[PDB]
């Protein structure tokens, strides 16, 4: 094998820590989370690594409440178990220089905006109405 290229994503690998979170309480109540789970889930403050491997893009988040990996390829659906045990069918493709990953279940859905912006990464989760903005600094 040769090295390979760069790409775009690129700009979302590395090591990256929760510095802010706003109205996530709301969007995991818009989604359906319980209460336990969401008093909980709304304290931690996870590290989130980002890599990419050819085609394969994973984003692990090591939390005090739930440590999560998911590996993908951009346009190709796969099955996640979501930090708040829902089992979902999610979708992540790069828009611009946006990673859009919708998740589908029950008839529902939310969507997972993740964009960089100066030095930071910020997420934003959509649920009807009700969003969250949750912003990440290199670690
Ligand atoms: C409720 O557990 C969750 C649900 C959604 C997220 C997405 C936003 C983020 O990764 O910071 C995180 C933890």
């Amino acid at each position: 094998q040769q090295m390979g290229r760069g790409s775009m994503c690129d700009a979302f690998v590395g090591t990256w820590k929760l510095v802010s979170s706003e109205n996530f309480d709301d969007y995991m109540k818009e989604v359906g989370v319980g209460f336990a789970t969401r008093k909980v889930a709304g304290m931690a403050k996870p590290n989130m690594i980002i890599s990419v491997n050819g085609d394969v893009i994973t984003i692990k988040s090591e939390s005090t409440f739930k440590n999560t990996e998911i590996s993908f390829i951009l346009g190709q659906e796969f099955d996640e178990v979501t930090a708040d045990d829902r089992k979902v069918k999610s979708t992540i493709t790069l828009d611009g220089g946006v990673l859009v990953h919708v998740q589908k279940w029950d008839g529902k859905s939310t969507t997972i905006k993740r964009k960089r912006e100066d030095d930071k990464l910020v997420v934003e989760c959509v649920m009807k109405g009700v969003t969250s903005t949750r912003v990440y600094e290199r670690a």
